[PDB]
């Protein structure tokens, strides 16, 4: 059954789009598949919805990156549906806005610029190639259980210096994090809550023990950084650790997920990162565009006029970050990977102060992924008749990839 809210008095019925956030109509087929749906091609810029607690959505890829670039006008005060969890989020720097965002950022960016990301390539490429020769010879896997849940997940807590055996709870809490439990704003509100505690329970003692350590792990470098010429606060430091680990590892597992079902269904897109290794190395950005992951959210600081659209103080406008990349407007034939497109712009990592700062290591971790599976396992298809089962939220996730191949 499904939860409805009346529309405010300056919403206007044509406006009115019934689109659940955390349940896709047309999902089945694939979660851009159903945000593309949502894409017709004389559907408004912003559309309301009823579902998640009453929510814009934009619709279109410049309204997308228009709002992350705007921090003035869409404050990142709330950045979920529905806005009770969204008030029960607690994770830094995503709650800030310039300029109490501005040394947050600078701390995580230490740890995470390009430079030193580039000194992680060769751990990177390690796990990744123990992994893949753990089945590369026997013609098939389930690749989500066996490759893209593990991958990013042992990169990321190698980095971050934890034992790989805490992957399990902490899959559990992201989940909750991105996709929270509930059919009712106030459940899903609950959920969150709930997720975000464990997050800051997880890492209060890592905090407590790695400052003024020690100590070369991502954590200890970022958490170490002053705050205007003193340590980060406890508040902060809780909400920045919980950040990093919610990003390290359920993005980059869900982005693989996507890509790789459609690589299994394309292989002379395959054949082409095979025959021009260049190819694929430059075009490692073409698929950023076209598997997003994020739908978030932002909130309108004044009343305002905005793409021809009334909107209120304290409104929330979902931004589905595939609706960017995808963008017909924006890129021609939207839904085909070609690597040699010149123009790939997407808001697969938002824009603005909070574009994603793991970004560097988000194209690394699938640059290395595809050049040793490609090494060993150069042709490579999906199970006859598998489908892949979708969910979708604030971040995407799918499931059950079976591949198979003739080993080479
Ligand atoms: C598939 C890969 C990834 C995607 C699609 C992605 C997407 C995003 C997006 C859309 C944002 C902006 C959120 C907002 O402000 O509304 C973001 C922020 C952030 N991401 Fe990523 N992310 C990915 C991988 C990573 C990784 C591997 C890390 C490493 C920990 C990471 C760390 C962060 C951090 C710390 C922020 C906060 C930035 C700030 O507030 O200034 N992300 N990410």
């Amino acid at each position: 059954q499904k939860h409805r809210v009346a529309p405010p008095p300056h919403v206007p019925g044509h406006l009115i789009r019934e689109i659940d956030a955390y349940d896709l109509d047309g999902l089945e087929q694939g979660f851009h598949e159903a945000w593309k749906r949502v894409q017709q091609p004389d559907t408004p810029p912003l559309v309301w919805t009823p579902f998640t607690g009453g929510h814009w959505i934009a619709t279109r890829g410049t309204l997308i990156d228009e709002i992350y670039r705007s921090p003035e006008r869409f404050s990142s005060r709330v950045i979920w549906v529905p806005r009770e969890a969204g008030e029960a989020y607690d994770m830094v720097p995503t709650k800030l806005d310039p300029p109490e965002h501005t040394p947050y950022r600078k701390a995580i960016d230490k740890g995470l610029n390009l430079a030193e990301i580039r000194k992680l390539e060769d751990q990177i490429r390690t796990i990744a190639v123990e992994i893949i020769e753990g089945f590369a010879d026997r013609g098939h896997c389930e690749f989500g259980s066996e490759f893209s849940t593990v991958f990013p997940v042992r990169v990321f807590l190698a980095l971050a210096g934890l034992p790989v055996e805490d992957a399990t709870k902490l899959g559990l809490l992201a989940n909750e994090m991105t996709r929270p439990s509930g059919n009712t704003p106030e459940e899903q509100g609950r959920s969150l809550e709930a997720a975000n505690k464990g997050f800051f329970e997880y890492v209060a003692p890592i905090i407590a023990a790695r400052r003024g350590g020690s100590g070369t792990d991502l954590i200890t470098r970022i958490l170490n950084v002053e705050i205007d010429g003193k340590p980060m606060p406890d508040d902060r430091a809780l909400g920045l650790v919980s950040l990093l680990l919610l990003g390290g590892l359920d993005t980059v597992v869900n982005f693989l997920g996507f890509m790789m079902i459609y690589l299994s269904r394309h292989p002379e897109t395959v054949a082409e990162m095979r025959r021009e290794p260049l190819k694929l190395q430059r075009g490692v950005e073409e698929l950023f565009r076209r598997f997003a992951v994020v739908s978030d959210a932002r909130y309108v600081v004044s009343d305002m006029e905005f793409h021809g659209t009334m909107l209120k103080e304290g409104d929330l406008i979902l931004l589905p970050t595939a609706l960017h990349g995808l963008d017909d407007r924006h890129h021609d034939d939207p839904m085909t990977v070609d690597l040699s497109r010149r123009d790939v712009t997407h808001s697969t990592f938002a824009q603005g102060p909070h574009r994603c700062a793991g970004m560097h290591l988000a194209r690394l971790e699938v640059t290395v992924m595809l050049q040793e599976w490609l090494a060993r396992i150069p042709e490579f298809r999906l199970k006859d008749r598998a489908v892949p089962i979708y969910h979708s939220g604030i971040v995407a996730a799918v499931e059950n990839i079976p591949l198979e191949w003739e080993p080479q």
